[PDB]
């Protein structure tokens, strides 16, 4: 964990909450954006935690943490990414469930959603073995992400016109 950046609790605790009822079930999750980045060693603040997931672990997630669900996972679709999208609220912090991410390709077509096993890797941290999606993985991922946000801020600039 470079500069021994340490996870706020509150995170931590959430994250345990999680883990305990994700740990023993069959649902193919990790966790992925800032707290997958954490995890991992970069010193990042979370402001709140992504789960990552496929189609059925979405609506499994959701269903194992019924009581804490905000938002219904529904597959939800922008022009350029996709998914079945839902979000609890656990002590107070949001959780995003997303299963099986999909890309826009440039044919209009959607990539086929990850496998997430070809880039899970398990980080053992305060006796809980959390899946994330490699660092490699991630930052490829928000790389693609900020391509996709610099198109649509040049198409927005000169929309503006
Ligand atoms: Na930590
Ligand atoms: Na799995
Ligand atoms: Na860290």
């Amino acid at each position: 964990h470079h500069h021994h950046h340490m996870i706020r609790p509150e995170y931590l605790r959430v994250l345990r909450k999680i883990y305990d009822r994700l740990k023993n079930e069959k649902v193919n999750w990790v966790v992925t954006g800032s707290l997958s980045f954490a995890l991992q060693g970069v010193p990042v603040e979370v402001h709140d935690i992504d789960i990552q997931t496929d189609e059925e672990g979405a609506y499994e997630i959701e269903r194992i943490f019924s009581e804490f669900v905000s938002k219904k996972v529904r597959f939800s679709s922008t022009e350029k990414i996709c998914s079945h999208f839902g979000e609890l609220i656990i002590d107070g912090i949001k959780v995003e469930i997303m299963g099986d991410i999909r890309k826009r390709l440039e044919d209009g077509t959607w990539e086929d959603p990850v496998d997430l096993n070809k880039y899970k890797r398990f980080v053992e941290t305060h006796g809980m073995k959390i899946p994330v999606l490699s660092l490699e993985y991630e930052y490829q991922a928000y790389l693609k992400l900020g391509r996709v946000e610099k198109a649509e801020t040049l198409r927005k600039w000169l929309n503006e016109r």
